[PDB]
């Protein structure tokens, strides 16, 4: 690590979100969470994520590396970071890297929670349709770095 | 007119909205309008527009054309069309041109209404702060063309 | 027509070219045309267009509508306007619409000539590779509108 | 460091250059360097860099931090990395970070040399106009990291 690495990464993260639409989403989620509460907001955002997932159909793949390549292909259009797949004996581990940065210094955690909920719904629908098990959800998890999220599929 | 003009304008309007964020806003507004109703949805969207307007402060202008230039300067960053000012003896007409096109063939009117509400709130707050009258709202009006809106300030 | 149509089209054309790279290309072409002359500049730009065309391989199509769809798919990424195919008994007409606008008021014709040359080379290579005749070039032609070009394949 | 850092940085650098214009510049510089030689190509690239610098006038600053802020403001529009100023007793060091990545695996060094020349001309003109000394050029230097450059002003 060094100062130059910090400057480069900070500049890259700053150039990640486009003005106008992202701020509108931030205000919408802030207002809705202020109005209706936390649990209801999370459930609603998960439902919205599922509905958004329904619009984009992934082609039927056969191997996991096909899944990572296709998910990266779809996510590169939205500028929504990168994804890594790690298989295990009975688990699937989802690493999400380079999350869109927060837009307000006083509402970073709210934004992160909202984005995590939307992505959780998206991944849940995508994995359910491709041939997974419909009785198991995706568990969310924090990691030390701010710009990364962990997901577990059991 | 001609077919070439139609092709050019259609291609330009197609290249107007960025993928990902705009579709997310569309799903959010569709779900909220389906859930809470119409009047409450419009009121909430107007409030969101006001809050979004509060974030971007326009510099203090002195003439109407300066306001026109500043509003276009702010709107060119969002790709939210163009604006024209027409003053009168006691009225002010706001022409909004090249609105972001609809994303779904079955929800064009819903999208138009939502975008009109958000823009109405935005213009209301912007005009109120700069030195207008706080007891008069902005009246909305449709025009023959689908991509244009008329606003009246009395 | 109307004033509103002019405002909308002008704003759309203004939002067509990204800053930095396009201005760099403009300075490149102005300097090279000033240095080496006209005929050599056109020949060099045609060669560059062919070389650029070699990098992007269009999939093997079978009908003309497939060709226009593929060309539109490729050009939508560069923001290089739109293309229309018109077949005849022994001719093929290429209509190019919504050309990237000029960047300097004093060098509009130079920019248009350069862009026409590079597009002529690009289309020449694509049409030659897909199964056309290698002994016939693409003839350029000006049309009344400044933002449109005609190409003839005999 | 870790694998995740490499994935994030690689994805960010991949999303740095827009298609079409950048490839056109790459082909132009490759052809010109193949045709006219090395020294002449570098001289012409420096000249066009100065010409491009002439188009964008920096406001008259009074301190070095104003200069870094203004140069970053200008460069953020082109997506041309970031700049750091380090003053010394009689020297000035220009750190350029997050350079636009190479587009071809077989021409990375050619692209680096061309981009370095263009940036050298740009910085030379910019520093000359603002009140520097006209008899001293900017010396270029490479650093261990591929995506960073050092410039010396004596």
């Amino acid at each position: 690590m060094s100062d130059l690495q910090q400057h480069a990464l900070n500049y890259y993260r700053q150039q990640q979100l486009p003005s106008g639409w992202a701020d509108l989403f931030g205000v919408i989620v802030n207002g809705m969470m202020d109005n209706a509460g936390e649990r209801e907001g999370l459930a609603f955002l998960r439902h919205i994520g599922g509905q958004l997932a329904e619009r984009y159909p992934l082609p039927a793949a056969v191997t996991v590396v096909d899944l990572e390549r296709e998910i990266n292909r779809v996510l590169s259009l939205f500028h929504w970071g990168c994804v890594d797949l790690r298989p295990y004996e009975n688990r699937l581990e989802i690493y999400h890297l380079a999350l869109p940065a927060s837009v307000n210094s006083s509402g970073s955690v709210r934004w992160r929670m909202a984005m995590a909920a939307v992505l959780q719904g998206l991944y849940s629908r995508w994995l359910r349709e491709q041939g997974g098990v419909e009785s198991v959800p995706l568990s969310c998890e924090e990691t030390d770095s701010e710009s990364t999220l962990l997901f577990r599929y059991q």
